[PDB]
């Protein structure tokens, strides 16, 4: 079984979000679960260079222009590059400019992507072939349009990490693309009069995977779908939508090993977590006290994330005695907002505005609790992270967050089986009834290392994850 995963990011050599920290651990997991999995993506420059060993495979005129297919390995696995310069090699962002601005040639610089994860189904490749083409949210949602348009030589999966992007262009595109002109059609990748990539993915599909069981059940919901429902409630009943919930790559993010922090630990030593709070409330200006609760966010800042809701509740949080620790980039609202909360509540509030990979590991590793307040979340993976370092997710119960927390309740504790605390509405009222419970939690210390010890059982593995797509992969043949 041969599958080709196509997409737009990597960890660790491009990363904007979740969707990075995916595709570079999933594929390895499937080759140990037997797949023999490859990965496809555009040779942004941060990517070309973690390639070191990339060679040609071809050169071949595509409706954008050239391209030279490379294939190289890294971490073990087989990677190919798809080097466009023209397109692709760009400083900053892969998908925007350095005003923030969409690049303006966006539509062709992703069509190449489904074009090239297509192509491969039928040899671009003298030397591999894939029989199921994974292609991965609306960057590669052309993929099983063009299978299709080719009488599909290979199978296709699209999955869904975030149905809230739905590369969207105009309909005149349609001449750029070289796809038949029938497929713009709302039995086809028609979507309110334009192009989407997401619409496309969904329909051309041979199946559609969600990346948590519950948004794969919430996406055939208007609240959830934006407009896809008819078509997911369509797949539902055609047996053509499910979900697998994501892993986390123990190699990366592990207390027991993480290079990153300043003092390892494990479940059975939660006392050596003690100097990553110190050092993170330093590291943050906050007071320095172990007998106070640091909450924390690591998170992209947009209104997916409700974390305007954490800025409503902060004074009750503070009234209670807890510390914030943010990371987080995004909408200037949101930054500023926090940044003022800094301001007002110095050695209480500490922020930090910006993308920082290894500062995000110290945080995980030093906080108390991580916030997860989101209006949606396909899965989550800073949840995920909370848990595995001991540190309390506090999370609405929505998509994966609901999959995966299990709160404090009377039930849950008595039951052995509660490892965090949520709460149901998106509004403040709601959130600090969660952060009253994290506090009463916090003021009976032996209640809490009994759900951090829980929280730290808890098991996402990207090889158990790989079974389930390789029954996939198997059932479409
Ligand atoms: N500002 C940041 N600095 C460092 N890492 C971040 C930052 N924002 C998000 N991350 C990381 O990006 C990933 C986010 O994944 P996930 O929780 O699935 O949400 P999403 O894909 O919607 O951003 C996690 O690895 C998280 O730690
Ligand atoms: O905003 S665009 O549609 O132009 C580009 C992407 O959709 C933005 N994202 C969302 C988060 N992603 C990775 C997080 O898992 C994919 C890039
Ligand atoms: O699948 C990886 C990630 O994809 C998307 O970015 C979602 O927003 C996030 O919930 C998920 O964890």
């Amino acid at each position: 079984m041969q599958v080709l995963h196509v997409c737009s990011e990597m960890f660790p050599l491009l990363k904007t979000g979740g969707l990075a920290d995916v595709i570079g651990a999933l594929p390895a997991a499937q080759i140990a679960d037997g797949v023999d999995a490859r990965v496809l993506l555009p040779a942004f420059p941060d990517i070309r260079r973690g390639v070191t060993d990339a060679q040609v495979v071809s050169r071949r005129d595509t409706f954008a222009g050239h391209i030279t297919l490379l294939f190289g390995h890294y971490n073990g696995v087989g990677i190919y590059l798809i080097d466009a310069p023209h397109l692709y090699d760009r400083p900053g962002s892969p998908y925007h400019d350095t005003n923030l601005f969409a690049y303006t040639d966006n539509v062709l610089r992703f069509a190449l992507l489904g074009w090239v994860g297509a192509e491969m189904a039928s040899g671009l490749d003298p030397f591999w072939r894939p029989d199921v083409v994974h292609a991965h949210d609306w960057h590669a949602g052309l993929a099983p349009a063009y299978l299709a348009a080719r009488g599909r030589p290979a199978k296709s999966v699209f999955t869904v990490h975030n149905l809230a992007y739905q590369g969207m262009f105009y309909a005149h595109h349609m001449n750029d693309i070289q796809l038949p002109w029938s497929f713009f059609n709302i039995h086809g990748l028609e979507f309110n009069g334009q192009i989407s990539f997401l619409k496309a993915g969904l329909y051309y599909a041979d199946h559609i995977t969600a990346v948590s069981p519950t948004y794969a059940r919430e996406i055939t919901e208007p609240q959830f779908a934006y407009g896809m429902e008819g078509l997911l409630q369509q797949r539902h009943r055609e047996g053509r939508l499910s979900g697998v919930l994501n892993g986390v790559d123990e190699k990366i993010w592990s207390p027991e090993t993480d290079l990153l922090l300043a003092s390892r630990y494990t479940r059975d030593t939660l006392e050596d977590k003690a100097e990553n709070k110190r050092q993170l409330q330093i590291a943050m200006g906050l007071k320095v006290d172990d007998k106070v609760p640091l909450f924390a966010v690591v998170s992209r800042l947009t209104s997916q994330k409700g974390l305007d809701l954490v800025l409503e509740a902060l004074p009750g949080l503070l009234e209670q005695g807890g510390q914030l620790a943010l990371l987080g980039a995004g909408d200037p609202v949101l930054q500023e907002g926090f940044l003022a909360a800094a301001a007002e509540y110095p050695g209480q509030v500490g922020v930090q505005i910006g993308y920082h990979e290894a500062f995000s590991h110290r945080i995980m590793g030093g906080a108390d609790v991580i916030l997860v307040p989101s209006r949606f979340e396909p899965c989550g993976l800073t949840q995920l992270y909370g848990l595995k370092y001991g540190t309390l997710p506090l999370v609405r119960r929505t998509g994966g967050l609901a999959d995966t927390v299990s709160d404090c309740s009377l039930e849950n504790l008595a039951d052995g089986v509660a490892s965090g605390f949520v709460f149901e509405d998106s509004n403040a009222w709601s959130l600090l009834r969660a952060i009253r419970r994290a506090f009463v939690l916090w003021s009976r210390p032996s209640l809490w290392r009994f759900v951090q010890r829980q929280a730290m059982a808890m098991d996402f593995s990207w090889q158990v994850a790989a079974k389930s797509y390789r029954e996939l992969y198997y059932r479409l043949k």
